[PDB]
């Protein structure tokens, strides 16, 4: 009945692997240069992920490697405070919709237990809408990312420019040093890749070392 | 800094944490169906303290209890095309409506330019979702605090409170599931539900599944 994504994602070598296995075309190795770890410690991890049904292996065979694929498409949500702990997984797949999350005029000062319970359940209903909108946006983004990966490949051809784009689209911010680390390239090459890439994608550098997508130029 | 995946990736740590979220409500930190040494339990608690999820306190007259040191919500995604996560700090909720404009977002873009434009559009709606997520969770957390205090002074029956707490966060529970969580017999659990029924609209469906009567609570 389930893969424990928490346990999988709890080790940082597995995170790194997954963040490389996610842009398969884009990287030479599945590991960042600094995450220095042996095999079969890396192989230990891959096997752990195969066993959990997270990853699937292939032999890429010809006439006269192991590869891996990600077996799941899921979004997760969780909360930890002193008053509550809960989590929920969401199956991605689909339906564009104009959600409204109606938080204004949820009661802020209930007098009685009866009121508070009513108020809690009304909040639960707006929470459902949040989760539904989160499910929708993530199904959309994942579909689109696959298109972006193919469109960058054909339209431009550079694995490693795509790798950078991929990261920024998912995370917004990246230092030259962090990109250098995960790409196992030197800082000098990363910076030139960014300038080569700026010819196709509005990309700029801020504070001398921080790579960000130019969102002003992308919308208008 | 604290690695919640690592914390949450163990079954006892989860069981421990869900008991620690209603600390007055339970007489023990563990469910009945789980047999773990005591000394593993003390190890798990220590791991959570090192990570900065827990803070422990000492009492004299020597007893040790535990408090949760974080108030955070999290989001993550894994598909063949992406893996990312985001921790959200909870606190002073500012209530206000959010509109997530998702049509059209375009299901058929032609150029990389369009696709990139489309992705940043989608990212802007995502930022509204995560903020709304942050808002309802601050709200729900504050309200649980109040509900626990209200239940304490107004009616006083811990275990009745654990059941409500459970039911508010999760849709429903079986008598067996509750029995496991509370370390009680199913009979005692059924007794607590009907006692509670006078203060909280709670229906029992199909002889075993306990749910909050939403039609009665809302209308």
């Amino acid at each position: 009945m389930e893969p424990d994504l928490f346990y999988i994602l709890g080790n940082k070598v597995r995170r790194d692997l997954l963040s490389h296995l996610t842009c398969m075309e884009c990287y030479f190795s599945l590991l960042s240069s600094k995450v220095s770890v042996s095999s079969t410690a890396v192989a230990k991890h891959l096997k752990i992920m195969e066993r959990e049904g997270v990853l699937q292996s292939y032999e890429k065979e010809e006439r006269f490697k192991k590869y891996y694929k990600i077996s799941i498409a899921k979004s997760y949500v969780f909360t930890l405070t002193p008053e509550m702990f809960w989590y929920k997984g969401l199956d991605l797949g689909d339906e564009l919709r104009d959600f409204e999350i109606s938080l204004s005029g949820l009661d802020t000062e209930p007098s009685t237990l009866k009121e508070m319970i009513t108020d809690f359940i009304k909040a639960n209903k707006e929470l459902e809408k949040v989760l539904e909108a989160f499910k929708t946006i993530e199904s959309y983004r994942s579909s689109l990312m696959r298109k972006i990966k193919e469109a960058y490949l054909k339209e431009i051809g550079d694995m490693t420019q795509l790798a950078i784009l991929h990261y920024l689209l998912l995370n917004g911010r990246a230092t030259v040093e962090e990109l250098s680390d995960r790409l196992n390239l030197k800082e000098r090459e990363v910076r030139e890749k960014i300038s080569e890439m700026a010819r196709f994608v509005p990309v700029k550098i801020i504070n001398d070392n921080t790579v960000v997508l130019d969102e002003d130029q992308i919308l208008r």
